[PDB]
């Protein structure tokens, strides 16, 4: 339609809103990572807080209220932030804020503009989310799996520039952005076996996967269309791709292969999907029980997004199959309910041009891949619902948190609710590490909570082959799942808990718990500590390991996500006192 | 339509054709720049030639016929190129060829893949040009200005990776590529005077420009639409933009300004344009006598394309006005007919975010600009036609050169024709330098020849403000055209002739002249030399300058375009013997 509509969501008032919100996160997170060292001025405008000041570049000054919580966390009320330049009141402008601290960021002056664009696109995305007609916290807490998934707003809670989606143009955004909730249909391509290869669980094959995913009429029509145009279906696999990847990468940079007919565009599938929060993973909304489809997508989001490297193209299902058997044969895990969502099949098209040119790891070897992942809706009972754990940190555009509504709907009290939640989420991770040296990437985006009438019953873990490690070089592994085993320094064994769970997620959850007056910070950590202690007491025989990898150590390693993206002293351990 | 159609032009047979053509250019140009040093084997398959061999990486070997012409030029018959790997015949693959010499290219292993994509996109573009229904050499030589412009194929004759257009997706290409000849209509935006500024010739204004370009009904409707939505037209200029730039850059990276209403999307203009060979300059095909519109476009083509820097936003018309007056007041230039096409007005939107962040020159300060340029059709007589000088090097997909057809249609003989052409093109440049120390960028893309019944009568020069220099620091200049003057080392004064004309263009023209048997190499240079000598004899008083800047010097400076893009011993001067 009218070319102006794709930016219709960019209004002055809403822009100012999301900018104030981002400056708050920028200050809180940068200060958390020692990038900023706020100086205390005096009492806050609200008793619980102190007034702080940042004296910056361009004569810019920011005063704000803050309560420094555990793990050097800066809790800042957004409305308390006041900016002045040389004494003159100024509007909160997150982009301008980044410019004013460009010297502290440490960015090289050629990546700076890129990071600026990541901030801008993050704001662009924020503006859309806050202006879109969406469910409020109360209604959202009671909504279905996919509604909650698409209604998410914050993204990764630590990264300031977390929703760049650089690569999408203004039209791509409205069609492919998860927040737009626009049904997408896959691009289906015939890939030559000279370049393409396939892997799946021991108990399945390509023929049975395609039969379940595409159906027989579709596969038939694909082999017929190849054969009609003079090709041999025998030399081909059928492979799904993100439409954006086809139009922007595969049809262009992969031109030689298209021209030589190693890649043949078969067109759109008939079934529709909804992009998940990972943008390039799709939930089938047209058919019941179908698998997620995860495709390679060459956009820039935080890091530059990938796709199965040659190794993972081949070993992904092997790794998932080993891990699923491990968790299945574990009596404790079986009783807990914790379970992974298997990437059951994967396929990769290999670009021998890029591989001959670059002998090291590169995003250029990961531009054409796909995998299929277990659908969790088939693995739960009637009366249960699924929600991304990211939902626990959700605050609607009116400022209302989802968590209090969720806990209210459960009928439990915050204490009992948070215990149910901790044993469904944290305890199993801690068991996997102690019993199996098995670690994941346990953040809000990767954990799907099984909810039963407001109550957290158990949890699924996804994103397995590329995040999972067995911190034991001696574990006996199938030949294809070998990179699973890792030889890691001692001080990095518990990183997954200290860094990924505690500082990466719990750190943000306690801010919600305090803002909503659900629970005092210290009460939450006593709770967390009691669950770990309870688990340990019930499995006393690994006391040797509990001592060697001390979860109750005074301090812990502090990983600065933002500092790493742009590319610390240990942090007091919140449960060390218990 | 069907997603496969945007690559429909990628067929195996045509792919193989354009690859063989590009390998030929890659070998010829890299060898010319000392990147490759072919070893002679023996006699060619054709008497005029010698057989040469490149022994490369991956065990790859290339044998080819070649006649080394003046200026270390490698004339290679494309069909004579034979590739083998360890003795086994292999198909010509330009991308694979670049990989095999990646070690000699000197590319850093993170720019390599980018250069690979530039090569691939160049081939992608070639495939489309060779497969598209187009006029043959004979019919093309007699065609109108815009048909010739869009029917061009080679691009810059020296750069191997010359048509990358990276940034365009597969759909962008078919809509915006010059070779697609798809009528485009401008995006019109309201730009706030807080950020935007305008410049024009002394004898015009913004109100009169807009009246001629948009009309009164359009301007009125623009001020009305601003005013209707609560804005003040008084704070705004109206500014054209490439639709791609709006959807891919301005609506996204310029989001803060859109959101604050510093930029307001007014929508498409009603008039249609054809993209020129520069991709971002447009010829009005809807209306008679309207100006070219040149917009900023952030794609990668050879170098990363630009747009008026803050300086040129403001000084462009001043520079063109000075230069146009200079050439006008010159009795000799007036008699010759040589004339520039003025960039008569320019406008630039300034991004203070980028300017506060980057204190040096950057493509980030050139993302939103526009200028208007004289239309040459209004400056010629009935019975005359215009053609880009690039047309002289044109060879249609069947292998037929345009030049012989053009010269045939003139009724002149090659000698007389080439003299007419040289005095219309080279002599005026040489006069501008000696009389005025005035230099341009005199390549095929910037020169428009005025043709009268096959005969070259005179020439226009375009691309003025950003290429023109007066090699005399003492020239008295208006305060806005000051960067025009340049303080250049002695050995770099004649670069514009030795490098831009002789090695950059004439070098390729003589290959055409020899292939088509129009004229012997040595006869062309005697011809060129006689025109320069003739001019000098007719203007004897600057003998001091003729001696100081010797055009007949034994050797000359050799600039390696490809080596510079990827980032030599003097070359014998072809006319030094005369």
């Amino acid at each position: 339609p009218h070319p102006a509509e794709i930016v219709a969501h960019l209004q002055p008032e809403i822009w100012n809103k999301v900018n104030r919100l981002l400056v708050r996160k920028a200050i809180s997170e940068y200060a958390h990572e020692w990038l900023l060292e706020p100086q205390r001025l005096g009492p806050g405008e609200t008793p619980g807080f102190e007034r702080f000041r940042l004296t910056l570049a361009d004569g810019a000054q920011y005063d704000f209220d803050a309560q420094v919580m555990a793990m050097r966390h800066w809790r800042i009320p957004p409305e308390s932030i006041v900016k002045t330049v040389a004494g003159v009141p100024a509007p909160l402008d997150a982009l301008q804020f980044v410019i004013e601290i460009r010297d502290k960021l440490g960015l090289p002056v050629d990546r700076l503009p890129i990071y600026m664009d990541e901030i801008t696109s993050t704001l662009h995305g924020s503006a859309y989310k806050h202006g879109r007609t969406t469910l409020g916290a109360a209604a959202l807490a009671r909504a279905d799996y996919q509604t909650i998934e698409t209604s998410m707003i914050e993204g990764h809670p630590s990264f300031v520039a977390n929703n760049g989606r650089l690569g999408f143009d203004a039209e791509d955004y409205h069609g492919y952005a998860p927040e737009a909730a626009t049904p997408v249909r896959l691009m289906w391509l015939a890939v030559h076996k000279d370049n393409a290869h396939f892997s799946c669980l021991s108990d399945m094959d390509y023929d049975s996967l395609m039969s379940e995913e595409l159906g027989e009429s579709a596969v038939t029509d694909f082999a017929a269309r190849l054969r009609e145009q003079g090709l041999h279906p025998a030399d081909y696999y059928f492979m799904p791709a993100h439409p954006w990847q086809w139009f922007n990468k595969l049809s262009l940079a992969f031109a030689p292969y298209v021209a030589q007919r190693k890649i043949v565009c078969l067109g759109y599938g008939e079934e529709q999907y909804l992009a998940q929060q990972s943008i390039r993973t799709f939930f089938n909304i047209s058919r019941p029980g179908k698998r997620y489809v995860k495709t390679s997508l060459s956009i820039l989001n935080m890091g530059f997004m990938r796709g199965l490297s040659p190794y993972y193209m081949a070993g992904t299902p092997a790794i998932n199959e080993y891990i699923h058997d491990l968790i299945s044969a574990d009596p404790w895990l079986r009783a807990n309910g914790f379970r992974i969502l298997r990437e059951v099949a994967s396929m990769g098209f290999r670009n021998y041009y890029y591989e001959a040119a670059i002998d090291t790891d590169t995003p250029y070897k990961k531009m054409f891949s796909a995998l299929w992942r277990e659908n969790p809706l088939t693995l739960i009972a009637p009366g249960q619902n699924l929600m991304t754990m990211a939902a626990l940190l959700h605050v609607d555009p009116q400022g209302r948190a989802l968590l209090p509504e969720l806990i209210q709907a459960s009928g439990l009290d915050a204490g009992t609710w948070l215990e149910r939640y901790v044993d469904a989420y944290l305890t199993p991770l801690i068991h996997c590490f102690y019993a199996h040296d098995l670690v994941f990437m346990p953040h809000g985006e990767n954990v799907i909570l099984v909810i039963q009438d407001g109550v957290p019953v158990r949890a699924f873990m996804k994103d397995i082959a590329e995040e999972s490690s067995i911190l034991n070089p001696q574990v006996r592994l199938p030949q294809a799942a070998q990179r699973l085993a890792a030889d890691v320094p001692e001080a990095y064994k518990l990183l997954t808990i200290f860094v990924d769970v505690f500082e990466g997620y719990f750190r943000h959850l306690t801010q919600i718990l305090v803002e909503t007056e659900l629970m005092p910070e210290h009460d939450f950590w006593r709770l967390v500590a009691g669950r770990i202690a309870a688990y340990q007491q019930a499995h006393p025989q690994r006391l040797d390991k509990y001592r060697r990898y001390d979860l109750f150590a005074p301090d812990m390693i502090h990983s600065c996500l933002n500092r790493l993206q742009l590319a610390a002293p240990n942090l007091p351990n919140p449960i060390a006192c218990f």
